[PDB]
């Protein structure tokens, strides 16, 4: 429904006394259904984008507001949306971006909760539950781990809190992406697997380069220096699809039908095919993701401040090891190269990744002492490879959604939602209301 | 006995990527009694001074090493001893002192534990227990709260983790100091209480100012501009004595006998006294603290890098509210003035205190979710006013030492140790071995 757009003055640096500069962090408040009379606060720990986007898309929060008689708070992450510490200069240099860390964001969330309990009459002694998806989920989980005095519990939806170092294998994500295509149709993964070598052949002559350009209906003519970028963009497509493999039609990044992988896997399916015919089928598949509603005239393989911030973060703290092997996946082999990644990070930002940091700060797998965190994960979501899929304790629990892609549980109810989601969404509220009840009884 | 002096390269900034500068943090290792064969690591979270000083004085650690078959680690706090990030320049400006926070110190401790488990063969899968006294105690407790993946538990000895904001009354510390003198002899507190007004009278004339100088055997002649400093120094004496009111003779800051308050309270005791005679008795009392072994010719009321660092910290994060009222204490009234304190901090360092910070970071009183922390406190220790004196849970436990001044429990055994200490020191090991056992059985 409707909310109020609010601003709160925040220190730029919570970890140092030298800078005294402030900035306004944007946040949203939805108060209908909230009962001052023994209710609760559902706090979304904002991630890598505009807070309105997360507000507009986390349906489960609005869907569960009345039942939990809650106030909804959506807190924007510093350096995203309108919550820029140095305004336009925020991405200027390594000096200006120094304050973009997960610790600074968690510290903003504590200051903001402090402010709401102080400001809103009735809030002062109410329980607050942290909710988040993807990095927002990692943030929500870490917020209960470090600030248990601020939040009673956390719902960490598709939060890959273990996608680091040697915790999980670098192959897993792409292995799951492959599994999605294989289980979505006969000879689908096999078709994609064979496609790379076929693109490589055609990349050899200028005539083949011209043919490829037309077959794929590209905007610009392919040169031989473009071939690695072309394959990267196609790989990026299959990846995207695995995260958006929803039980119903959707318009998140692109207009897409129900079970989009099943729809693309229809164009592949025939094994007895020529390399020329195989790439025509590949196009048809690309066409469903990029042009499902006649949206484009040609496919442009080339492709902002939200990606800039994420890039900085991926270059500093959030260093997730990724690789493909062509054996456990349908992709060409690519190893995880920390050294190479480090040098590109220094070139763009003038900073170097700390690949062990997150593990030293947030604990890695060693988190048994914590309580009240429900980790939900979809079976289709490649991100589940780096998440928690089995219960750590009676209070640190895992919830799997078979037929669930990237955090389906946080979406607005559809009709097409399998039992696995509704059943999980209910287990979520079950746990949330057990945290509120336990808080009020102490 | 004997230890090894070691150094470990540490990042200057753990909370930012802009600075890449490093420094060597000093640490000590005692390995006799340590069994690679299912033992433990007793880690002292270094506080506001030289690590050797803490090593030389935390007897309980060496006394319990064999029983817990442990390696002793003494980690120096950044900006103290030889662990200076910018060497001689470390205290230069507000820019250079930016990195002196409790979070940075806790982050150094995590990096150092990581290094020992990586470096020392056998350490890798052993349990580590954080030990600390005073601020070291606050640090040890906070280290289990934030890094439970690094330490199994903590022994927080005389750690005033609640000496902030409105958590406790600003009067408490000085109320306890008063109680120590009152219970240590008839008319002792009454004598000190009356002394202030008597010093004020004599401060009026130059003849009285001269008399006072001789009666107190001062080094420099008292002027009227010195009177507030004189009273401050005498107040500082009674304070010191309450923290060092030990059951046996000691030479920590000054050569002192057993129960030094009882010894000073002998010189007061007579109520039926003149103001002139009262100040002669006050001197006799000052004489036991400053000259018990003929150490000085005169008492110098005027009085370093360890105080500088502590001053910075007390000006930034560790902002503990203090006051005297003359009703619940034996002192002249002085209110807690945050505004005044803030301006003096800006004048000396160019920084302003954040009086609510520690509470937002470490949780204040709201710490029930944490586990395995034993808070010991002495009954005489004025610092116990801001500490934990009753059990929060079965695992967050309080231990009181009647006849115990400032962290008596951490000292080397004497013979003169009351049952209350030995009984508490044993309950400490009881809990410590329950954390090691539980770790090994999982
Ligand atoms: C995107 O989808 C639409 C419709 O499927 C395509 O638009 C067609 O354009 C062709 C040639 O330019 C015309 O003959 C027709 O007007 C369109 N067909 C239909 C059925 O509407 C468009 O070319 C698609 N594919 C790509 C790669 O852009
Ligand atoms: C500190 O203690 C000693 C001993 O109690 C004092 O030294 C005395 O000095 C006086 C005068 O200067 C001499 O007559 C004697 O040599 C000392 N007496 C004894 C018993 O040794 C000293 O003055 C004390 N008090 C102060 C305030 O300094
Ligand atoms: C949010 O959705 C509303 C309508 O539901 C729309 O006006 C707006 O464009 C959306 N904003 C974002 C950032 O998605
Ligand atoms: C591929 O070819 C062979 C024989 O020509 C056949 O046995 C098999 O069923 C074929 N499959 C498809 C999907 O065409
Ligand atoms: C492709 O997309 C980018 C990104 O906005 C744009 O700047 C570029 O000019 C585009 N070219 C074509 C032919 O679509
Ligand atoms: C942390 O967990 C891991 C694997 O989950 C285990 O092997 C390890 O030894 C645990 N704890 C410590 C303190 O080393
Ligand atoms: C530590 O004690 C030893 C002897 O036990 C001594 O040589 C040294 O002066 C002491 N150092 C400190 C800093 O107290
Ligand atoms: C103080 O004086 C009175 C009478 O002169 C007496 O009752 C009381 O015991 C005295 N106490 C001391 C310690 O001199
Ligand atoms: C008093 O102590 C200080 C601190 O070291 C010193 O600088 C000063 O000159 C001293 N004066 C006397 C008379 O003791
Ligand atoms: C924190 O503890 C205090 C006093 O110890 C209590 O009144 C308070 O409401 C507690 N928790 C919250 C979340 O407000």
């Amino acid at each position: 429904k409707n909310y109020s757009v609010l601003y709160f003055q925040q220190k730029v640096d919570h970890f140092g006394f030298n800078t005294v500069k402030t900035f306004n962090q944007r946040y949203l408040v939805a108060d209908k259904y909230w009962k001052k009379n023994g209710g609760s606060i559902l706090f979304y720990t904002g991630n890598e984008g505009d807070i309105i986007w997360f507000c507009n898309n986390t349906g489960f929060m609005w869907d569960v507001a009345e039942e939990l008689k809650a106030m909804l708070v959506f807190a924007e992450h510093r350096y995203y949306g309108e919550s820029l510490p140095f305004g336009d200069n925020s991405f200027k240099d390594s000096r200006h971006l120094n304050f973009l860390t997960s610790e600074q964001a968690l510290a903003d969330f504590a200051e903001l909760i402090k402010h709401l309990k102080r400001t809103i009459p009735g809030a002062e002694n109410q329980p607050v539950i942290a909710i988040g998806g993807s990095y927002g989920g990692m943030l929500a989980a870490w917020f209960r781990m470090k600030y248990p005095h601020m939040v009673v519990g956390a719902l960490a939806a598709s939060a890959p809190i273990w996608q680091f170092e040697d915790l999980v294998p670098c192959g897993v994500f792409m292995k799951i992406v492959t599994t999605d295509f294989r289980k979505s149709g006969p000879h689908c993964s096999e078709s994609i697997h064979r496609s790379w070598d076929a693109i490589n052949r055609l990349s050899n002559t200028g005539s083949g380069l011209q043919w490829l350009t037309g077959a794929l209906h590209l905007c610009s003519p392919l040169t031989s220096q473009d071939i690695q970028h072309l394959k990267d963009w196609i790989s990026e497509t299959w990846v995207n699809l695995a995260m958006v493999d929803y039980p119903y039609a959707s318009n998140f990044l692109q207009p897409l039908p129900a079970w989009p992988i099943k729809v693309v896997c229809q164009y592949l399916k025939n094994p007895n095919v020529s390399d020329s015919l195989l790439l025509q089928n590949i196009f048809q598949a690309l066409n469903v993701y990029y042009n499902y509603s006649g949206q484009v005239k040609c496919l442009n393989i080339s492709e902002s401040l939200g990606t800039l911030g994420w890039s900085y973060q991926a270059c500093t703290e959030v260093v997730m090891p990724f690789c493909t092997n062509g054996v456990d996946d349908m992709f060409e082999p690519h190893s995880w190269n920390l050294k190479e990644l480090s040098d590109d990070c220094f070139q763009q930002w003038g900073v170097r990744p700390r690949p062990s940091w997150i593990t030293t700060m947030y604990g890695g797998k060693n988190i048994s002492s914590h309580t009240n965190i429900v980790f939900s994960n979809g079976e289709l979501d490649p991100w589940s490879g780096g998440g928690v899929t089995k219960d750590i304790t009676d209070t640190l629990v895992a919830v799997t959604i078979s037929e669930g892609a990237h955090h389906l549980d946080l979406r607005t109810k559809n009709a097409l939602d399998p039992m696995s989601v509704l059943l999980a969404r209910s287990l979520e509220v079950r746990h949330m209301k057990n945290w509120i009840r336990d808080f009020y009884d102490s």
